């Protein structure tokens, strides 16, 4: 059982690309109200639930409350963008890096289909450039964003700073992984 559907995409993507697994530290951006995490916490066994494996991390970061969860540490209200977030995210992650940053942060609708994507896109474009301070070298990068013309920009960026960049379907996810950076 999940708190939202949003978790049988994540479940699909990690089926078919192995991006979650034990050991692995996870920063989960816009979190609320938690079943990307939930995903998360299972893969990574960051609830320590099979002693035979890693124990992984889970942090959840959202601008709205998040209900506690077992085995991941939520940080709310907090907006990704903001510096000071990103110092929170670094004093909590073991070893002050993540393995996997994943997102599904999306601006509130407004009606102005141009704008709410571009929105998107640039909320994507601000969270690669914390990425250096915050992602392990050969590690993984899953974002939601808008597939069209004002996305390329962002595309082209993922294609420079990881080894490989994958456009997944079936709404539009970036799999960016081999992160050089
Ligand atoms: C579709 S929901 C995420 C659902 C989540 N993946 C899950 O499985 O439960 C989109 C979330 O993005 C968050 N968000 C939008 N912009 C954000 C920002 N700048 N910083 C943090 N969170 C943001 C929103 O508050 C909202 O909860």
């Amino acid at each position: 059982s999940y708190r939202s559907r949003s978790a049988f995409k994540l479940l699909e993507v990690n089926e078919r690309h192995q991006i979650l697994r034990p050991g692995l530290r996870v920063l989960d951006c816009g979190a609320a109200p938690g079943a990307w995490s939930q995903v998360a916490v299972q893969k990574v066994n960051a609830a320590g639930t099979d002693p035979s494996s890693p124990v992984g991390f889970v942090l959840g970061v959202d601008l709205l409350h998040i209900f506690p969860l077992e085995g991941a540490t939520f940080l709310c209200p907090a907006d990704v963008t903001d510096p000071r977030t990103s110092q929170r995210i670094l004093e909590v992650l073991p070893g002050r890096r993540a393995d996997v940053i994943l997102s599904d942060m999306a601006p509130n609708a407004t009606g102005f289909r141009d704008l709410d994507h571009d929105r998107l896109i640039s909320l994507c474009l601000t969270l690669l450039s914390v990425t250096p301070d915050i992602l392990q070298p050969g590690g993984t990068f899953l974002c939601k964003t808008w597939a069209g013309s004002q996305s390329r920009r962002l595309q082209r960026r993922l294609t420079e700073e990881f080894q490989n960049v994958r456009i997944i379907k079936p709404e539009v996810y970036f799999l960016a992984t081999q992160y050089h950076g």
